[PDB]
Protein backbone atom coordinates (compact mmCIF):
# COMPACT_ATOMS: atom_id res chain seq x y z
CA UNK A 1 0.00 0.00 0.00
CA UNK A 2 1.20 3.68 -0.98
CA UNK A 3 0.31 5.40 1.82
CA UNK A 4 -0.90 8.95 1.41
CA UNK A 5 0.83 12.23 3.38
CA UNK A 6 -1.99 12.91 5.99
CA UNK A 7 -3.07 9.09 5.43
CA UNK A 8 -0.23 8.02 7.14
CA UNK A 9 -0.09 10.68 9.78
CA UNK A 10 -3.83 9.45 10.74
CA UNK A 11 -2.38 5.93 11.16
CA UNK A 12 0.81 6.54 13.09
CA UNK A 13 -1.12 8.86 15.35
CA UNK A 14 -4.20 6.25 15.95
CA UNK A 15 -1.05 3.98 16.70
CA UNK A 16 0.38 6.13 19.43
CA UNK A 17 3.54 7.18 17.90
CA UNK A 18 2.74 11.04 18.17
CA UNK A 19 5.11 11.68 21.02
CA UNK A 20 6.03 8.46 21.35
CA UNK A 21 9.14 8.61 23.59
CA UNK A 22 9.22 12.65 22.81
CA UNK A 23 8.92 12.28 19.78
CA UNK A 24 6.27 14.50 17.21
CA UNK A 25 4.10 12.89 14.69
CA UNK A 26 5.81 14.84 12.08
CA UNK A 27 9.57 13.19 12.75
CA UNK A 28 7.28 9.68 12.68
CA UNK A 29 6.13 10.73 8.86
CA UNK A 30 9.59 12.77 7.68
CA UNK A 31 11.33 9.07 8.49
CA UNK A 32 8.81 7.36 6.68
CA UNK A 33 8.64 9.90 3.68
CA UNK A 34 12.77 9.14 3.09
CA UNK A 35 12.87 5.46 4.19
CA UNK A 36 9.95 4.32 2.12
CA UNK A 37 7.95 7.10 0.13
CA UNK A 38 5.34 5.80 2.19
CA UNK A 39 5.00 2.24 0.56
CA UNK A 40 4.42 -0.46 3.19
CA UNK A 41 6.04 -2.81 0.15
CA UNK A 42 9.88 -1.12 0.38
CA UNK A 43 12.33 -3.44 0.86
CA UNK A 44 16.00 -2.26 0.77
CA UNK A 45 19.41 -4.03 1.08
CA UNK A 46 22.05 -3.11 3.27
CA UNK A 47 25.95 -3.23 2.74
CA UNK A 48 26.00 -6.17 5.56
CA UNK A 49 23.71 -8.18 3.87
CA UNK A 50 20.75 -7.74 5.96
CA UNK A 51 17.37 -6.09 4.24
CA UNK A 52 14.86 -3.12 5.30
CA UNK A 53 11.18 -3.85 5.19
CA UNK A 54 8.23 -1.68 4.97
CA UNK A 55 7.26 1.91 5.72
CA UNK A 56 10.22 2.19 8.22
CA UNK A 57 12.72 -0.13 6.72
CA UNK A 58 13.28 -2.08 9.44
CA UNK A 59 16.29 -4.37 9.49
CA UNK A 60 16.45 -7.85 9.91
CA UNK A 61 20.10 -7.44 11.34
CA UNK A 62 18.19 -7.34 14.98
CA UNK A 63 14.40 -6.52 14.78
CA UNK A 64 12.78 -9.48 11.94
CA UNK A 65 13.71 -12.67 11.00
CA UNK A 66 13.77 -13.02 7.10
CA UNK A 67 15.73 -16.39 7.50
CA UNK A 68 18.51 -14.95 4.87
CA UNK A 69 20.79 -12.75 7.82
CA UNK A 70 23.35 -14.66 9.26
CA UNK A 71 24.07 -13.54 13.24
CA UNK A 72 20.77 -11.46 13.29
CA UNK A 73 18.39 -11.61 15.89
CA UNK A 74 14.43 -10.83 15.66
CA UNK A 75 13.93 -8.68 18.58
CA UNK A 76 10.48 -7.95 17.73
CA UNK A 77 9.77 -11.63 17.46
CA UNK A 78 8.04 -11.09 13.79
CA UNK A 79 8.47 -12.21 9.78
CA UNK A 80 10.12 -9.47 7.96
CA UNK A 81 6.78 -10.10 5.66
CA UNK A 82 4.67 -8.71 8.56
CA UNK A 83 6.61 -5.47 7.66
CA UNK A 84 5.22 -5.42 4.04
CA UNK A 85 1.75 -5.10 5.35
CA UNK A 86 -1.40 -2.34 4.57
CA UNK A 87 -1.74 -2.70 8.28
CA UNK A 88 0.90 -0.88 10.02
CA UNK A 89 0.47 -2.54 13.44
CA UNK A 90 3.28 -4.87 13.16
CA UNK A 91 5.89 -1.89 11.59
CA UNK A 92 4.30 0.65 14.42
CA UNK A 93 4.85 -1.69 17.42
CA UNK A 94 8.50 -3.00 16.60
CA UNK A 95 9.55 0.69 15.76
CA UNK A 96 8.48 1.29 19.63
CA UNK A 97 10.85 -1.20 20.82
CA UNK A 98 13.32 0.25 18.07
CA UNK A 99 13.07 3.77 19.27
CA UNK A 100 12.84 2.59 23.04
CA UNK A 101 16.39 1.33 22.58
CA UNK A 102 18.68 3.99 23.84
CA UNK A 103 19.81 6.02 20.79
CA UNK A 104 16.16 7.35 20.08
CA UNK A 105 15.00 8.21 16.16
CA UNK A 106 19.38 8.08 15.43
CA UNK A 107 18.52 4.35 14.59
CA UNK A 108 16.87 5.28 11.56
CA UNK A 109 19.86 6.74 9.84
CA UNK A 110 17.64 8.67 7.17
CA UNK A 111 15.94 10.42 10.31
CA UNK A 112 19.30 11.63 11.58
CA UNK A 113 20.16 12.85 7.94
CA UNK A 114 17.39 14.33 6.64
CA UNK A 115 14.49 14.87 9.61
CA UNK A 116 16.54 15.94 12.47
CA UNK A 117 16.83 19.54 13.38
CA UNK A 118 14.44 20.07 10.47
CA UNK A 119 11.28 22.08 11.02
CA UNK A 120 9.51 18.50 10.68
CA UNK A 121 5.97 19.61 11.50
CA UNK A 122 5.47 20.28 7.71
CA UNK A 123 5.40 16.82 7.25
CA UNK A 124 1.99 16.98 9.58
CA UNK A 125 0.78 20.45 7.54
CA UNK A 126 -2.71 20.95 6.21
CA UNK A 127 -3.19 17.48 7.90
CA UNK A 128 -6.92 16.41 10.01
CA UNK A 129 -5.72 14.90 13.12
CL1 LIG B 1 4.59 13.88 0.51
CL1 LIG C 1 5.36 17.39 14.46
CL1 LIG D 1 5.25 -1.19 6.53
CL1 LIG E 1 18.17 -15.09 9.52
CL1 LIG F 1 22.13 -16.81 11.82
CL1 LIG G 1 -2.78 0.79 9.44
CL1 LIG H 1 20.53 9.16 4.81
Amino acid sequence: KVFGRCELAAAMKRHGLDNYRGYSLGNWVCAAKFESNFNTQATNRNTDGSTDYGILQINSRWWCNDGRTPGSRNLCNIPCSALLSSDITASVNCAKKIVSDGNGMNAWVAWRNRCKGTDVQAWIRGCRL
